């Protein structure tokens, strides 16, 4: 059958874990900090997803990668929920 | 084609590559001198890859997804044992 | 059709940030240092990607995993070009 896709990044010592996974068109994350796997508020359309995050200090920040045909959306975890990026792509 | 994740840790670096190929995840390993297999084994059609230092000691998690069902495989220092990741797919 | 297929990493407090996309058949990387997007020097054959990097001191190491069927290349940025790299795998 057809498979989901998924991407996953961490940080800390905890560790926080956020997992995105693109089912059917649709991406929708899953998140750990130490106690129980929970449903994140990230959902936005993709039938692709990557992520990469990092820390300032202690203040994490996210981007994902939200892909559907040839356009690619950037959606930005920067303490303020999330937000469109400005990341284009000419494919 | 088949499907790939990767990760690495400090500035040796050591770097894990997960290949996803006819239903089977396999894993090549680097810590400085050359690529060899690693014990991961597992099923799965679709992978992603995290990992984290504790100190000096690596904690890896793979997401191994075959269908809507995703198996989380965790490297702690002993082996690799399922996780307690699930998703509603 | 088929979506495009991404890979991305970050480095840094700015951050750096890099993200690759397979799109018919040809990977290629649009940059952040900041200041807008750009597009990267990487341009590669390959229908799937995956991406890790790491930093000594401030110099960053990229390593890009490009398959095309049941091979993949391991590419390297070291600061001077992309090289291939010497990872193997029998698929
Ligand atoms: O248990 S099995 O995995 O062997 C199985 C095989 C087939 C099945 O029809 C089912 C199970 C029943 C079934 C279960 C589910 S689930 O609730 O998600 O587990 C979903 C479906 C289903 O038929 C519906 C379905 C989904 C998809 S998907 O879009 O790729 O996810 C494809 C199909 C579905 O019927 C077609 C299909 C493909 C395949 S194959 O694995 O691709 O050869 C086997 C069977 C199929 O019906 C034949
Ligand atoms: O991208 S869309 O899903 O909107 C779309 C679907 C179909 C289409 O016919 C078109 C677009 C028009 C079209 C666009 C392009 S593009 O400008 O390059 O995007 C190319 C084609 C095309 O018909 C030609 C074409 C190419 C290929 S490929 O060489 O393998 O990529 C396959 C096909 C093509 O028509 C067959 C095809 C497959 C599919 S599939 O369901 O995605 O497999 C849908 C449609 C198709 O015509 C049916
Ligand atoms: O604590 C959960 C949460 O706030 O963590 C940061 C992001 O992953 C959000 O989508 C998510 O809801
Ligand atoms: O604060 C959001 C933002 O500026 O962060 C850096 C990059 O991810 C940009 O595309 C994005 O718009
Ligand atoms: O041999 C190196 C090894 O132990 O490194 C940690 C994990 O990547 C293991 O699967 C792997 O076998
Ligand atoms: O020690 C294993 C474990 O608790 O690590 C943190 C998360 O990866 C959990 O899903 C997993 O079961
Ligand atoms: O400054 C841009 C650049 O040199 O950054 C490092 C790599 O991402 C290169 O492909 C890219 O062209
Ligand atoms: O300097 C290049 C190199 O040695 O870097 C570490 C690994 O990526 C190797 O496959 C690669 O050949």
């Amino acid at each position: 059958m057809k498979s989901v896709q998924t991407a996953a990044t961490s940080w800390g010592t905890v560790p926080s874990i956020r997992v995105y996974t693109a089912n059917n068109g649709k991406i929708t994350e899953r998140c750990w900090d130490g106690k129980g796997w929970y449903t994140g508020a990230f959902n936005e359309p993709g039938d692709n997803v990557s992520v990469t995050s990092w820390l300032v200090g202690s203040a994490i920040h996210i981007r994902v990668y939200a892909s559907t045909g040839t356009t690619t959306t950037e959606w930005c975890w920067d303490g303020n929920g999330w937000t469109k990026g400005a990341y284009t792509a000419t494919n």
